[PDB]
């Protein structure tokens, strides 16, 4: 799974992410749908942003990545025996959201993209590795709760 290491590597790291939630929440948003532009239309809220500076601009862009980054937070904090933190989440995006497995891999991959580019310093070779994993994890779980719900795949 993640090694006991593994895993303070993780929360090594999501403590960076605590001192700025709202700050890396909006990022990692700004991230995910200026590369994948496709995933913008998921949302009815903020289809309306048509600039990275209209999506700097937005005040409810922001509070939308805290409630994203909070709640993977809650997640992480488990350290894989985070069953009830993630069937919910499965829920809603499964049967109200819509959201596709390949979209979870690109917030993943977002998520990374944010940390190594605020913390090159505290995310060296080994807090890579270790978040990537923590990351996998998640997505596979996800990807099962989904299967289950008889969703997508
Ligand atoms: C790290 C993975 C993610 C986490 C922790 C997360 C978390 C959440 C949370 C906590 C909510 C509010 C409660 C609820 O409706 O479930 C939410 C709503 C939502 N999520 Fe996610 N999300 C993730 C990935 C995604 C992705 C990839 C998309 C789209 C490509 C997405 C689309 C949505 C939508 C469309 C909503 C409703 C937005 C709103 O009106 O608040 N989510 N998400």
């Amino acid at each position: 799974g993640l090694s006991d290491g593994e895993w303070q590597l993780v929360l090594n790291v999501w403590g960076k992410v605590e001192a700025d939630v709202a700050g890396h929440g909006q990022e990692v948003l700004i991230r995910l749908f200026k590369g994948h532009p496709e995933t913008l239309e998921k949302f009815d809220r903020f289809k309306h942003l048509k600039s990275e500076d209209e999506m700097k601009a937005s005040e409810d862009l922001k509070k939308h990545g805290n409630t994203v980054l909070t709640a993977l937070g809650g997640i992480l904090k488990k350290k894989g025996h985070h069953e009830a933190e993630l069937t919910p989440l499965a829920q809603s995006h499964a049967t109200k959201h819509k959201i596709p497995v390949k979209y979870l891999e690109f917030i993943s991959e977002a998520i990374i993209q944010v940390l190594q580019s605020k913390h090159p310093g505290d995310f060296g070779a080994d807090a890579q590795g270790a978040m990537s994993k923590a990351l996998e994890l998640f997505r596979n779980d996800m990807a099962a709760k989904y299967k289950e719900l008889g969703f997508q795949g």
